């Protein structure tokens, strides 16, 4: 009767024993386990601050360290969250800050400074503290953007570790930098003080060390924007109080909110009506709208717990772009101009976006650029397939007779460097070296070129030959083309870097049958004439193999620009990349556990000695009811295998069929948009012929250095042309930059009217009948 | 006693050291616990009216 | 009130609730608060965690 039923259900099971003073605050909860020395760095850990002064007052250091980590007394007082005492150093015991960086940013053995160590665990209480400091600008660092040595910052280790109450600090504050810090502007000033009241009134339980006068945590900070919060409240009421003085339709950032009843400050995380206060105001102090739209999506995928922002502002970034109606409109909000120097689709290919490089605007502006001639539409026809295709097999003879000659003459002759510099214009087929889909068709041509060379190499290979079948004069061509194919990576290695490099999945090709094929070439002669073995012999037959094979998963890259073939050299990218890594990893594992069964179960055994060991019985491979017994074991084993195979195989046929159903076009489209940017920014050699200038550039720039001197537009023998930008509509210089701007402001007012009214309809459908109640109640009062 | 106990999964042990919180801190947490129970009551209490 | 409701619901296998954003915040911070289950992510994780 004592008992309950919640009581029986509910309550803590065991009986325990009441420790007699147990704190369960951050840190003295660990007075046993860290001890008390009495060293600075346990008086940091414990959080006694008394003791962290008197020890200091008198005595030892403020930036002694443990041995194995090599944490200082700072890194122990963030690990622990003891704000406390990180609080009391600060204001007294340092001043000059730059000692108070170096006592913060001074590093671990992994790599952690005050504000990583802070963030990989969830410690808003001193993660406000630091983000206190920058915003008072006590720190000349930037102690955010640095990085441990494993790649990981303050965010990327909160975000993995998965604290979202500190995720939703370190990102506020990232709003808060993108706009601007000295502007009179009555509204990017009222989206200024919305967010550090955000932060100021989330910290807000966070007494200083000692009684003070509460400081809470943001005084300095929301006391240095100059924004009356009830004048500015009717700024917005008078705007929009007949349709509109902000020129923005209202006052842009002012709605009902009529009023909500309860019958029968608040906005604490980031809603989508915090991120378009953010929007509008970086559009309202000068900047990119395309690139704050873009820049707010990189923040928060790489937050990982906000996945109904990313894809508001991924449906914001298309929205943006269908606005926009003609090409003029379109290359308008995506142009650099003088005042803000912000190209955001350079940034959108440095990202992998896929929703805005598949867009059909975006895919315009690379094909006027990349083709404009319209050579391309010119195989849908009847009379352009056969004269298109003859124009390749002359044009080839041609780059092969003019194009090594050209190469040896722009090192030396001034006048023929100065016509090949006819270009970087209208661009056309007068001069088709300088457009860049002829530039794409020699690339294809030399390398249906090299595959069947190297497949005629091991068809016409004469087994009865001497010793010069090593060094033929078809073997150590393909040798030399092999050797500069892989000089060529190099120089995409350093100049595109690294990212980039490795998210082609051709350039791993590239390199593989170069390097299998050029030691190919040198196992070979030295098993013909010096070791002759048949040990390294079966080595040489097989790097051959391995080098023909990725000739020919090579020349499935012509059919990258085809549509309908296209997407099948993507959706087999895809399938290799994402699925194949994670089932291979089973069927190793399936495999294995199949096969040492086998083997367990055709397990020869002796029945026939008796003295000692006369005979044995033999079992197949690997009455008296003996072969029975085993048998249904090998049908249980066979078909729970194969069973276990084939529902890891539909697995598999429904993991690719919900990238081929949903973006295959979206990944096809990507590809071409990743693939006629680089051709942009490349001129117009081959891997054969690179090297037949990288020791020509190496004498002929040289040569006008030491009798001339500065000469100019010498051949560079770095590729990836930087000085020109990525289009030729980027920088308008006059009256073309005087219309651009009109004609963003066009678009982008209204997109950003579209958005202010569609967000205010879905606060209609959900509070509908609190409108009418509202028009009711006014008979309640008056 | 502190016998080495002969069973896995112990039991004189609560899960996190955050139980059952002698002290000051039983102030504390009753008085944050009424705070987030109540601002939770009454955003039911809103939208069982809508 | 002695009544937990994170033992009772791991209990019942309360799928909805044990697998919030701060239910698994709070077993994390216990499990892991180091994380070395992020030391996988990088060649440095690889070769000095292994
Ligand atoms: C056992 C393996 C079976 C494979 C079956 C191959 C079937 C060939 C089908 C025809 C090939 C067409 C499609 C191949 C195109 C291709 O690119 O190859 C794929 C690549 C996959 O990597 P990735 O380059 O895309 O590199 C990725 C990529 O860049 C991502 O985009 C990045 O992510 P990101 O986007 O963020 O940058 C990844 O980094 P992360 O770690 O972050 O994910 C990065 O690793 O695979 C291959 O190239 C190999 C495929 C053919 C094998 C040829 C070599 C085999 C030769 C052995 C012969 C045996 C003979 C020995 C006995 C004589
Ligand atoms: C290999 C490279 C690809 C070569 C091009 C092969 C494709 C066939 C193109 C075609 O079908 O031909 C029609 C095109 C379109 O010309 P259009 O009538 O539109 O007006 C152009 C007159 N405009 C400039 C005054 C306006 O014309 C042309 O491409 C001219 C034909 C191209 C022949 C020389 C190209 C040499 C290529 C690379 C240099 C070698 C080093
Ligand atoms: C002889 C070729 C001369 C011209 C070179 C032509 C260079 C070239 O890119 O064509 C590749 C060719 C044809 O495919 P192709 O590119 O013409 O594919 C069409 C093309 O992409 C159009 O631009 C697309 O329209 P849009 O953009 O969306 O508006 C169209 O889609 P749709 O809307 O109509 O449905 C596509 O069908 O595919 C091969 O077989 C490889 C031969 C490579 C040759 C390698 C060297 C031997």
């Amino acid at each position: 009767k004592k008992p309950s039923d919640y009581g029986c259900q509910l309550h803590y099971k065991h009986a325990r024993v009441v420790e007699p003073e147990s704190t369960t605050d951050d840190g003295m909860k660990r007075l046993k386990d860290v001890g008390d020395k009495g060293t600075l760095i346990t008086a940091a850990e414990l959080g006694l601050v008394d003791k962290y002064r008197d020890l200091k007052r008198a005595g030892q250091d403020i930036l002694t360290c443990d041995w194995p980590y090599h944490y200082s007394s700072i890194l122990y007082a963030c690990y622990g969250n003891q704000y406390k005492i990180l609080q009391m150093v600060e204001r007294e015991f340092v001043g000059s800050t730059q000692e108070l960086t170096a006592m913060h940013t001074t590093r671990c053995w992994v790599g952690k400074n005050s504000a990583m160590v802070a963030a990989y665990q969830g410690h808003l209480e001193t993660m406000l503290y630091i983000i206190d400091l920058d915003m008072q600008g006590k720190f000349t660092e930037d102690l955010f953007k640095q990085r441990d040595v494993m790649g990981k910052n303050a965010m990327m280790w909160a975000a993995s570790q998965g604290h979202t109450d500190t995720i939703e600090v370190l990102l506020v504050r990232s709003l808060y930098r993108l706009l601007p810090e000295d502007c009179a502007d009555p509204l990017v000033l009222k989206t200024r003080w919305k967010l550090v009241s955000l932060l100021a009134d989330l910290a807000s339980h966070c007494r200083d060390y000692d009684p003070g006068c509460s400081r809470s945590f943001f005084q300095e900070v929301l006391a240095s924007i100059k924004y009356d919060p009830v004048e500015g409240a009717r700024q917005e009421e008078a705007a929009a109080a007949g349709g509109g003085g902000s020129a923005r339709e209202g006052a842009a950032l002012h709605e009902p909110t009529w009023g909500v009843d309860d019958g029968e400050l608040k906005d604490v995380h980031i809603t989508v009506r915090t991120l378009q206060g953010v929007i509008v105001s970086a559009y309202r102090a000068g900047m990119n709208c395309m690139g704050v739209i873009m820049y707010c999506q990189s923040l928060l995928q790489q937050a990982r717990y906000f996945d109904d922002l990313v894809a508001q502002l991924t449906a914001w970034e298309v929205k943006l772009l269908d606005t926009c109606r003609n090409k003029q409109e379109v290359q308008a909000i995506l142009a650099p101009t003088e005042d803000d120097p912000s190209e955001p689709v350079g940034y959108a290919l440095a990202t992998f976006d896929k929703a805005f490089l598949s867009h059909k605007f975006v895919q315009q502006i690379f094909t006027e650029k990349w083709d404009t001639m319209g050579v391309t539409d010119y195989t849908k026809s009847l009379f352009g397939v056969v004269w298109g295709g003859c124009s390749l097999v002359v044009a080839f003879a041609a780059w092969a007779t003019i194009c090594p000659l050209v190469v040896v003459a722009r090192s030396f002759l001034s006048p023929v460097q100065d016509f090949m510099m006819r270009g970087k214009v209208i661009v056309d087929s007068r001069f088709p070296w300088h457009v860049p889909l002829y530039r794409w068709l020699l690339t294809q041509c030399a390398l249906i070129t090299f595959t069947v060379l190297l497949s005629y190499l091991v068809f016409s290979f004469d087994p009865s030959d001497p010793v010069p079948a090593s060094v033929a004069p078809l073997n150590t061509f393909l040798a030399v083309w092999c050797a500069a194919i892989l000089v060529d990576e190099v120089q995409e290695y350093v100049e595109e870097g690294r990212a980039e490099y490795m998210s082609s999945g051709w350039n791993v090709m590239d390199v593989t049958m170069a390097l299998s094929y050029i030691l190919h070439y040198i196992l070979r002669i030295i098993a013909v004439r010096v070791t002759d073995n048949l040990n390294i012999l079966l080595v040489v037959n097989d790097l051959l193999a391995a080098a023909a094979l990725m000739a020919w998963f090579r020349m499935v890259s012509v059919f990258e620009l085809s549509s309908a073939i296209g997407p099948l050299i993507q959706m087999m990218k895809q399938m290799l990349i994402k699925d194949v890594t994670r089932f291979a990893l089973l069927v190793l594992v399936i495999l294995l556990g199949f096969s040492v069964g086998m083997e367990a179960l055709f397990q020869e055994a002796c029945i026939e000695r008796d003295p000692t060991t006369n005979e044995c019985t033999k079992y197949t491979s690997w009455f008296e009811q003996k072969r029975v017994t085993g048998v249904i074991f090998y049908l249980i084993f066979a078909i729970v295998t194969a069973i276990l195979l084939l529902n890891l195989f539909i697995a598999m046929l429904a993991d690719t069929y919900t990238r081929v159903s949903t973006q295959a076009m979206v990944e096809f489209r990507y590809r071409k948009a990743k693939l006629m940017a680089s051709y942009s920014r490349r001129d117009f050699v081959c891997p054969p012929f690179n090297l037949l200038h990288l020791v020509c550039a190496a004498v002929g720039n040289g040569l006008r250095r030491l009798v001339w001197g500065p000469d100019g537009f010498t051949p560079v023998s770095m590729r990836k042309n930087e000085t020109v930008p990525l289009f030729s509509w980027y920088f308008p210089q006059g009256e073309e930059m005087r219309q651009v701007v009109v004609l963003q402001r066009r678009v982008v007012d209204d997109f950003l009217n579209s958005n202010r009214v569609a967000l205010f309809r879905e606060k209609l459908n959900a509070e509908l009948p609190n409108l009418v109640h509202e028009m009711l109640k006014q008979k309640g009062k008056g």
